[PDB]
């Protein structure tokens, strides 16, 4: 359930996602479009899904990526900001989780974004103990799928 | 164009934005879901475009119309944090007007929002020329769709 996802995120998870988030929050269109173009170069078969955004190889350069890179980055910021408050933070991970329901992404597709963050982390040097925080708050949105 | 309605904000349109959103984006939840209620309560037409989120009479209560207001807020942020560079302003816009797009709002329509930022600035005390900059910006999603 969305609720149990939500009580993993312990003092010392959220500890580990506001500080790396200071970080890579700080670049929301660098690190967004570093982000969306690892998922495609690490598992090509989800480009099918992104076919409104044209030619996806382009990267910065094809302006539909980077104004979907930008606004997926606000999302995480969004989900940042909702940690103090669980039935808040579990209302907008619902929500998300709609949007992508719709795109028929299942839990385990969803997951596939956890390589690409524990890339761009380690990138900025910050290691596993970063990237496994973020992995259980990737959990709470594959719960509600 | 779209980028011809965004080179258009100026330096004084653009601070009163940031001034205002100082203000009423400090509480994304209870400013968001204001801006809601005051669209359903005096723009009764629109409520059908929002069945998804089921009760909106419920207000606050509703998990569906909090997650949505507090996104919609965060989708304001983002237009706030790209003023100065109007290529990303412009990308971010034209990805929020095709989800307004494909639920068949219309320019027109999408303008009945400047009459609820009117009334929550009006709250905090901003005046007419703050809402006036909003209106500005509201425009610049109008250009897109
Ligand atoms: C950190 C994880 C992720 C977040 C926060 C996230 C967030 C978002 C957001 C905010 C949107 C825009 C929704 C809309 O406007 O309709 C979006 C769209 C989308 N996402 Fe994700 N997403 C994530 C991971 C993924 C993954 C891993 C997949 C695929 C396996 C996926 C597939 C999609 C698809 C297909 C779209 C629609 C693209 C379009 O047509 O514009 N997302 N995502
Ligand atoms: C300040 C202006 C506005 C902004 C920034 C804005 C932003 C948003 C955002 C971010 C979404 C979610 C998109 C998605 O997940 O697919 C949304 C949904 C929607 N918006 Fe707006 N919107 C605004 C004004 C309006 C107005 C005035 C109307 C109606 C006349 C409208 C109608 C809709 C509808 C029908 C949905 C879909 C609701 C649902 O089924 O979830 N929006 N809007």
């Amino acid at each position: 359930s969305v609720y149990d996802a939500a009580a993993q995120l312990t003092a010392d998870v959220k500890k580990d996602l506001r500080d790396s988030w200071k970080v890579i929050g700080s670049d929301k269109k660098g690190n967004g479009v570093a982000l969306m173009t690892t998922l495609f170069a690490d598992n090509q078969e989800t480009i099918g899904y992104f076919k409104r955004l044209g030619d996806v190889s382009q990267g910065m350069a094809n302006d539909k990526l980077r104004g979907h890179s930008i606004i997926l980055m606000y999302a995480l910021q969004n989900f940042i900001d909702q940690l103090d408050n669980p039935d808040d933070l579990v209302c907008v991970v619902e929500k998300f989780a709609v949007n992508h329901i719709t795109r028929k992404i299942s839990a385990a597709e969803f997951g596939k974004i956890n390589g690409p963050i524990k890339k761009v982390l380690a990138s900025k040097n910050f290691g596993d103990k970063y990237a496994n925080a973020w992995a259980k708050l990737v959990a709470v949105v594959q719960a509600a799928l």
